[PDB]
């Protein structure tokens, strides 16, 4: 029951849109909330977006907020935190100093790949005697068949025997990003899609948490619900266990 999350930015109805979706927790890509009222029975998840997130204030303000700390986002990405491996080591004993319960910096690509940004992080953290309790990942599927959900699945059993952590999803939905600009299944791959894989995320036993890219049509033609109402893909996200 517990594994059910999504990302969100505020809006008129955002708290409704998170009870109604039956989200057990949300992150913001922020340190707090950024001004969204939690449903009762909601955990938000604090996050240290990038470099300059790391603060006194910052740092504060997420143990304040929660109980579970995300590193940084994308950090292997130009147009994301964009950090050298060495940067986000030299950083961590500031997270690690909060006592919460610690997530990897979340790559966007290649986590199981040997000498990649997160196989690099991992052999650094374990030289330096540094805790990482969980590792996030992010995926992308530009396959829109009924075999995307084996995909993804291969995709986090690989991360998983590599460096024996639990798994959260924190971002992922059908999207090809390797043409010109991004491609997007139709409405009725996309709410098959959410069927299949939250059906196969719920039963995965390694992985603790998943969020759907994202609540909102106003942030991505992925998302669950405009305003208020729920498409397809909401009332299928909304349906999972
Ligand atoms: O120094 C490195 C860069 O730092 C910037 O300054 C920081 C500033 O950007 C940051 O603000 C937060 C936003 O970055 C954050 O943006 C979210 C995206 O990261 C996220 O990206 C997803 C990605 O995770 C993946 O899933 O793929 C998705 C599809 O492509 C992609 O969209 O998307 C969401 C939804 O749109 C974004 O909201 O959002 C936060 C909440 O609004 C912002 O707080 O804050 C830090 C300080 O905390 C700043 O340092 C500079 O501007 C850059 O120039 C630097 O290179
Ligand atoms: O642009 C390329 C895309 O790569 C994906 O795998 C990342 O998660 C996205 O943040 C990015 O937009
Ligand atoms: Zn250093």
């Amino acid at each position: 029951g517990t594994k059910k999350g999504v990302s969100a930015a505020a809006f008129s109805g955002v708290t409704a849109a998170l009870g109604d979706v039956g989200a057990r927790w949300f992150y913001t890509w922020a340190a707090d909330p950024q001004g969204i009222t939690a449903p009762a029975g909601t955990e938000f998840v604090p996050m240290i977006w990038g470099r300059d997130s790391v603060t006194a204030d910052q740092l504060q303000r997420a143990k304040a907020a929660g109980s579970t700390l995300l590193a940084f986002n994308e950090p292997d990405l130009a147009g994301q935190a964009n950090m050298s491996v060495e940067t986000a080591l030299d950083l961590w004993p500031q997270l690690q100093a909060t006592g919460m319960r610690l997530g990897a910096p979340a790559v966007a690509y290649g986590g199981d790949t040997p000498g990649g940004w997160l196989d690099r992080f991992m052999s650094g953290a374990a030289a330096r005697g540094y805790r990482v309790d969980f590792i996030p990942l992010h995926w992308y599927g530009g396959d829109f068949s009924a075999a995307a959900t084996g995909q993804l699945q291969s995709y986090l059993q690989a991360v998983y025997n590599r460096y024996h952590r639990p798994i959260w999803l924190t971002a992922y939905a059908l999207t090809d990003f390797s043409g010109s600009t991004p491609r997007y299944p139709s409405a009725a791959e996309q709410a098959d899609f959410v069927s299949r894989s939250t059906a196969m995320l719920n039963g995965l036993s390694f992985v603790e948490r998943y969020a759907w890219f994202s609540l909102s049509t106003s942030t991505t033609p992925t998302g669950l619900y405009t305003g208020t109402t729920p498409n397809s893909s909401g009332v299928a996200y909304r349906a999972a266990g």
